[PDB]
This record gives structure tokens, sequence and C-alpha cells, in this order.
């Protein structure tokens, strides 16, 4: 309850940030954005 509400977002972003590192490797650039 006291916790924030969209906290997953801020945590998701971290995931997305990692995907950037992977993408730059797998495809080379950002396939989504």
């Amino acid at each position: 309850n006291e916790l924030d509400v969209p906290e997953q977002v801020d945590k998701l972003i971290q995931q997305a940030t990692s995907i950037e590192r992977l993408c730059q490797h797998y495809i080379g650039w950002c396939p989504f954005w």
C-alpha cells in the first residue's frame, strides 16, 4: 500500500535498458525504438 504504484515501470525500464545492450548485440541497433 505505502509502496509506489507504477514501481514495476521503473523496474521494467531497467529491463528495457538491458534489452538495449542485447539488441545492440543481437540485431545491432534498437529494433523496437
